[PDB]
């Protein structure tokens, strides 16, 4: 609803290279529903796109905690951790994703 | 106009449910610089969100081929493949990514 609208505006501003405003609207969107995985991941990726990897990782951990079996979230978190030089933890989450993929098949 | 303009126009068009036009403009953006990894990933994401998973996979594969050590590209591709039910190849890309992370960590 309003979350989707805020998300659209945010992503438009970001795709136009105006990331700070995008982050403002995104934080609003997350505030409206703090348990939405999609919006949390969106916020995270916007923060990471700005070089702020730590806060991004925070929100990604939140999203993972919301659903530990989603391989997209696990993979994304793993990527963020790897970019920050946390090899062991990244490899851990990636391998968890591998296990889930192999299990579902 | 530029790649940025065409790409964002494509994004808003997609948001308006004008997927055909969106893909048109995003492909126009690609044509200006066919080996641009960023644009390729953008088109891939667009195709994926519209349901066109297979095409998206093809463009993600080209992206990987342009830079095979990018773990973001490898991971995104793997997630897509797994989504389409291609478990083994997805796992292969993820283990590639893991090997790269370990290799980079070892210095």
């Amino acid at each position: 609803n309003s979350i989707k609208t805020l998300s659209n505006l945010a992503n438009l501003l970001a795709q136009e290279g105006k990331a700070e405003e995008a982050i403002k609207y995104m934080r609003k969107a997350v505030s409206l529903d703090p348990n939405n995985i999609k919006t949390l991941s969106n916020l995270a990726n916007l923060l990471a796109q700005e070089g702020k990897a730590e806060e991004a990782i925070k929100y990604m951990r939140k999203a993972v905690s919301l659903d530990p079996n989603n391989i997209k979230t696990l993979s994304n978190l793993a990527v963020l951790l790897a970019q920050e030089g946390k090899a062991e933890e990244a490899i851990k989450y990636m391998r968890k994703a591998v296990s889930l993929i192999d299990k579902a098949a």
